[PDB]
């Protein structure tokens, strides 16, 4: 274990972005220093720029970061991906010492210790170094937008030394979107802002930047020739805004996958690897057009450095020509609907052109003179002839510009384009991509595929690329110059062109052809419109009619993809259009194999493309489209008509009961109660009595019941709508085999109010997790009547499909792993099905009801986790050292990208191989199952780090408790005072005060006479109650067994919850022994967390007499034993002043084990004096909650220390006698030799050594002690 010590410091510096180091924007950044004196800063490479110093560590390493705060605003240091103990200021219930790390005030410092453990180490199938980051978590939004961020690297064991020899040449890239408006250092005009507008200063424009440098001013990026340079990418977006980072002529490698671009969602860490096999000053630019206008571009100045079954290249002769054609977007559609949105698109008027437009389409030809067209199918539509090619293949693209405008041909994946025989390119034309081929010219191209652009072994068989004209980046695509390119792997495409066993080669283009930018715009205006003078350039309606959201160039289900049944086929999806945001492309009830993982949502970034692989077996007609509500409404749909290519019943009952749901504002002027519809499980088919939700299912919240089923476990879900609107039940897994009866009619569910419908399907392998995945895979079910509105209303629930023999048969769920499903989304109640009723009931006059007002929409917007806003989601309890399987999922609009983070925790993602991650980025429709191992006990916060998403409140608290803190809570010991105990009634003799365990006389618990007599005990603070003792009891010759009570608990004394736990019934019957004496100590599994417990006896054997004792530990679960009876500490650590070690009866300190008998059963010093001690070592700074001294009975004589002391020391020399308020606290040791006496330290002592001084004893000093406490940080 090598300790690596850094000295960080947050300093305010006048950053200047563009100008290598625009306007001088004040920024606060982490700056490393040489020593703790904080005088000299370590030199920084120029390419780092506005980025915190890199912190590197290996497995089993430890870092001691001393963070000073020289700024004028509070700063913390919250590392990600490493283990540490209590830098986040949230509710965790910890003392002042453990809250200092959460926030650091200016002029102060704190020594964080992010010890790296084996769980943080990369797996075998992972890159040698993993990319993480650290930041300031005081405010998140303002901190990130103020530049406070660094980098963190967790490499393999000893891998730093090897990296020194074979330098992997790692680059640290920060794709920051720093916005000066929402930063810690935003314009100070807010002070005395009257008559001095803050918007005059350009409204603090956001700066799309790379490492703090904008518009190609990165002065340090220098690669090496033939060098596999590694990249470490960190995204910094407070707002949910994406980026697409491209490298000129270079393709990245992430997870052994050929990423043509970097999908940089707001907060993302990834490790890339680009094999630099070329010289020149390349460009690292953002390709999405709205960000292409921005300045997120950089220089990659690669330089030379000193040195230390087709299988042949085949030519591809093609004759592509640009032809002017009148394209009909929706030719086979019916009349436009009244004056709806369809009439905006497919209708003709003074401001509307209609469905026909003048464009240019890439047309194939069978000759070099371009005088004979080929056969173009209706499926392709606007797409040109298909282009392909294995690695190392030449593509003779003979291109003729038959159209009246200069157009050319150029691929996007292939980086080697040769102009056939060496010819002189005209002046000003450096490459073949910007060649303006004049009309009639037949200039040719040759595309040689290289390994650097071909698919890898881990990648799918073919790659989804495209070819298009590049004379103008926007208008050429807007005019219909698009075509597919298939860079396939070797031994998969023959010399003819068709793929080896090309069953159904289907290409779909989810792209938007903005007809406002078509080259033939004025021609369309003066041809297809009656009076061209009526056209206004700035008319929003005229512009709106131009835009045509189309699939393959078809709008409003004009494209009918006739796919065969029982047939295996591929789908190369291409989102290359005017869209500036990702598309949640989905197939109706069709999971597709993507990244070696089955899923029913493919996220495609602009100018990208991902191939998928699905086997068609579900009959019936389906609607392929995008999850985006608006895009599907504008016409981004297609009929995936799949007809027959003619050559353990786990029953569930779900109802959409419309219940008044609040977002937890009651616990977080009246509480705004919103009416929402939610799935709900019901016991019987009449939907009268529902399944009550126990403590283990309390975390579900707004979600529906767990629809759990194993492989080949045919689910049967009966759904009856208890609502006002006709909702439905539909999950992506439902195999509608009943659609085979007729074949073509669209599926209808539309379950009317007070109507019932049955869904029955068999779970198949493709929806089950694979061998390399976890035990249970997550899905979702919702309503397909209106996906967006139904989800916004609250109809959503997880459908877990697990592997064989994973769910426990008795409980119906996997018990060995604590399953936990989460759902992140934004809930704008202005867009709910019940919005009118909710708004009337929640906001009455003088409310200013304005659906267009942004602040009004904010109030109805709720960034919630499972329906709860401010860390309110209850029911998150996990046992330490126990496997957990979180099912993270999210669904919604395009602003629904979240960065799930478990504070002080990391999780493995067995997606394709066993990968390791610490910040998962979820996309709408993506249902990913992860597994985590809880290390430290306490309260940690699950949160999304996406700026205002967390600021508005998207976060929750989960509790990790130790299953070893079962200490008595103080009932019988007298720690629980009598005034805290109250009851309602009593017996003739027994009283509520006299309820202590093993009390004097016949009194041993509480007893009562009148029925329905509850008794409650106020613990004055929430505690994890692990159970209540139940042994034999009696009184006045009345032998009585357990009284069969039911427990109610509450955190405030009002919200009384009945406990069921593992019980399927609404309550758990706490029975036990039967005569008078059997020991049936009740167990709370899962434990009860409440400030108030209450006992309600139901059975009345004799009168009510029982036997009880509260057993539980506190919130921090620090009552666990450090280990004395378990021999956790070695004999060498236990030293004594003297001992009476003998032959038969050794009296050495090594025999001080708790509850050990025999001749050698305890420790007895040679001299019985008050100055003796029993110093024990921990080898680590350990928190000591208390000391439980005990006596012993050596043969016949009974000896015990009646009173002892404590003397702590961090090294064994600085002994400190324990003192309570200045007077030595001499704990009461023992009263007999057979019963331990607990003596809690107040406050608990963190120390490496402590001494037990036996001030008083009986006969000979005897000490069978046992220390209590939990592990803590060292004092580095």
């Amino acid at each position: 274990s090598a300790t690596r010590r850094y000295y960080l410091g947050a300093v305010e510096l006048s950053w200047d972005y563009m100008q290598s180091d625009s306007v001088v924007y004040k920024k606060t950044l982490f700056v490393e220093f040489t020593d703790h004196l904080f005088n000299i800063a370590k030199p920084r490479p120029p390419w780092m720029g506005l980025l915190g110093p890199t912190i590197q560590a290996e497995v089993y390493d430890t870092v001691v970061i001393t963070l000073k705060n020289m700024a004028s605003h509070p700063v913390s240091l919250h590392a990600v991906g490493v283990s540490y103990w209590k830098g986040a200021e949230y509710d965790d219930q910890t003392s002042q010492r453990e809250k200092e790390d959460d926030k650091v005030f200016p002029g102060g410092s704190h020594t964080y210790v992010w010890q790296v453990l084996k769980e943080n180490g990369p797996m075998a199938s992972d890159p040698p170094c993993l990319t993480y980051s650290y930041l300031s978590h005081v405010d998140l939004v303002k901190d990130l937008n103020s530049g406070l961020i660094g980098a963190l690297l967790v490499c393999r064991e000893g891998s730093l030394a090897k990296e020194k020899t074979q330098t992997l040449h790692k680059f640290i890239l920060l794709f920051a979107v720093f916005d000066e408006g929402k930063s810690w250092h935003s314009e100070t005009n807010n002070s005395l802002t009257q008559d001095r507008d803050a918007a005059s200063a350009r409204a603090q424009p956001k700066m799309h930047t790379v490492n703090g440098y904008v518009n190609r001013s990165l002065p340090g990026l220098i690669g090496c020739h033939r060098k596999s340079v590694y990249w470490h990418v960190i995204g910094m977006g407070t707002t949910p805004e994406v980026h697409s980072i491209f490298l000129e002529g270079h393709t990245f490698l992430v997870r052994n996958h050929r990423q043509a671009s970097l999908e940089i969602s707001p907060i993302t860490f990834l490790t890339a690897q680009t094999l630099l096999m070329d010289l020149g000053q390349f460009l690292l630019f953002c390709h999405i057009s709205s960000h292409q206008h921005d300045g997120m571009e950089a220089y990659v100045k690669v330089d030379s450095c000193p040195e230390e079954a087709k299988k042949h290249p085949k030519t591809w002769v093609h004759y592509i020509a640009a032809e002017e054609e009148d394209w009909d977007y929706a030719p086979l559609v019916l009349a436009p609907d009244d004056r709806s949105y369809k009439s905006l698109y497919l209708n003709n008027g003074p401001q509307r052109i209609g469905r026909k437009y003048k464009k240019v389409r890439f047309m194939a030809y069978t000759d070099e003179t371009f005088k004979t067209r080929e056969a173009i199918q209706h499926e392709s539509g606007i797409l040109g002839p298909l282009l392909y090619g294995e690695v190392g293949d030449t593509l003779l693209i003979i291109f003729k510009n038959q159209a009246s405008r200069p157009y050319n041909i150029y691929p996007h994946g292939i980086t080697d384009v040769r102009p056939l025989h060496s010819g002189r390119l005209p002046k000003g034309v450096k490459h073949l991509k910007d060649m303006p081929i004049l009309p009639g010219e037949i200039f040719k191209y040759k595309w040689t595929v290289t390994v650097e652009d071909g698919p890898t072994k881990s990648d799918p068989r073919c790659l989804t690329r495209y070819y298009s004209s590049f004379v103008n980046l926007e208008r050429d695509l807007a005019s219909g110059l698009i075509g597919p390119l298939l860079i396939c792997y070797k031994e998969s495409v023959d010399q003819r062109g068709n793929q080896m066993m090309s069953d159904k080669r289907n290409v779909i283009l989810f792209s938007v052809f903005d007809e406002n930018r078509s080259w033939y715009l004025t021609e369309n205006i003066q041809r297809f419109l009656p009076n061209p003078a009526g056209v206004q350039p700035e008319d929003p309606e005229f512009q709106a009619s131009n835009i045509m959201h189309s699939i393959n160039g078809y709008v409003f289900d004009s494209l009918q993809l006739s796919v065969c049944l029982h047939e295996v086929a591929y789908w190369y999806i291409l989102s290359v259009g005017a869209q500036t945001d990702f598309l949640s492309v989905f197939f109706s009830g069709y999971t597709f194999k993507h990244k070696m993982v089955y899923e029913d949502t493919l996220t495609l970034f602009p100018f990208s493309g991902e191939t998928v692989f699905m086997s068609m077996e579900n009959p019936g007609l389906w609607i392929l489209g995008c999850h985006n509500s608006d895009f599907r409404n504008r016409g981004m749909t297609a009929l995936l008509k799949v007809s027959s290519c003619d050559k353990k019943t786990r029953h569930y009952f779900i109802a959409a009961v419309e219940r008044l749901w609040d977002y937890g504002m009651s616990s977080s002027g009246s509480v705004p109660q919103f009416k929402k519809v939610v799935f709900q499980e019901f016991t019987d088919g009449s939907f009268t009595q529902p399944l009550y939700r126990g403590e283990l299912n309390e975390h579900l919240g707004l979600l529906g019941p767990y629809i759990r089923a194993e492989v080949e476990d045919n689910i049967m879900v009966t759904f009856k709508n208890q609502a006002s609107r006709p909702y439905s039940f539909y999950s992506s897994l439902i195999s509608y085999e009943e659609d085979q009866r007729q074949g073509a009619e669209p599926r209808k569910n539309f379950v009317k109010p007070n109507e019932t419908k049955t869904y029955f399907w068999k779970v198949q392998h493709h929806m089950a997790p694979t061998k390399d995945e976890f035990d249970c895979k997550a899905w979702a079910y919702f309503s397909d009547v209106d996906l967006e509105k139904d989800v916004h209303s609250g109809l959503i629930g997880p459908l877990l499909v697990c592997r064989t023999n994973t769910l426990n048969p008795a409980h119906g769920r996997q018990v060995t792993v604590q399953e936990f499903a989460l759902f992140f989304t934004i809930f704008d109640e202005t867009k709910s099905w019940y919005f009118t009723e909710n708004m009337e009931r929640n906001c009455r006059a003088p409310c200013n009801i304005q659906m267009e007002d942004p602040t009004f929409k904010e109030n109805y917007r709720f960034h919630a986790i499972n329906g709860y806003i401010m860390d309110t989601l209850p029911g998150l309890v996990m046992a330490q050292d126990q496997r957990i399987r979180w099912y993270l999922l999210s669904m919604g609009s395009n602003e629904n990208i979240h960065s799930i983070h478990f504070s002080g925790h990391v999780f493995t993602v067995r997606k394709k191989e066993e990968y390791k991650m610490a910040l998962y980025n979820l996309y709408p429709g993506v249902f990913e199952t992860v597994e985590m191992l809880p290390s430290k006990v306490g309260i940690w916060r699950v949160e999304c780090l996406i700026g205002e998403h967390l600021q508005a409140g998207m976060s929750t608290l989960f509790l990790v408790y130790s299953k070893k803190c079962q200490t008595p809570l103080g009932m019988a010991s007298g720690h629980i005072r009598d005034f805290q105990i109250t009851a309602s009634g009593q017996y003739g003799q027994w009283a509520p005060k006299l309820a202590r365990l093993h009390y004097s006389g016949s009194i041993n618990a509480w007893s009562t006479k009148e029925p329905f007599s509850w008794i409650k005990v106020d613990l004055l603070a929430p505690m994890i109650i692990h159970g209540i003792m139940t042994q034999g009891a009696r009184q006045k010759f009345s032998s009585l067994y357990i009284s069969q009570f039911i427990i109610m608990y509450s955190l405030d004394g009002k919200k009384w919850q009945t406990y069921r736990g593992n019980s399927t019934g609404t309550l758990m019957v706490f029975f036990g022994n039967v005569d008078s004496s059997g020991i049936k100590h009740n167990i709370f599994n899962p434990p009860i967390i409440a400030r108030y417990i209450r006992l309600h006896p139901t059975h009345y054997s004799i009168r009510s007499t029982l036997r009880m004792e509260l057993m539980g530990c506190d919130l921090n679960s620090c009552s666990m034993p450090l280990g004395m009876e378990s021999k956790a500490i070695s004999d060498a650590q236990i030293t004594a002043s003297s001992y009476l070690t003998n032959m038969f009866a050794t009296w050495s300190p090594s025999q001080a084990r708790l509850h050990l008998q025999g001749r050698s059963n305890a420790w007895r010093p040679q001299v019985n004096n008050p100055k003796e001690w029993l110093q024990v070592d921990f080898q680590k700074t350990m928190k000591v909650t208390g000391v439980t001294t005990q006596g012993v009975k050596s043969l016949l004589t009974s000896m015990y220390v009646k009173e002892f002391l404590i003397s702590s020391s961090q090294d064994g020399h600085q002994w400190t006698l324990f003192l309570q308020n200045g007077k030595v606290k001499v704990f009461q040791g023992n009263q007999d030799s057979f019963t331990p006496v607990v003596n809690a330290l107040d406050p608990p002592l963190l120390t490496r050594y402590l001494r037990i001084h036996p001030q008083s004893w009986a006969h000979h000093i005897a000490l069978r002690l046992e220390v209590l406490g939990c592990e803590a940080q060292d004092l580095y």
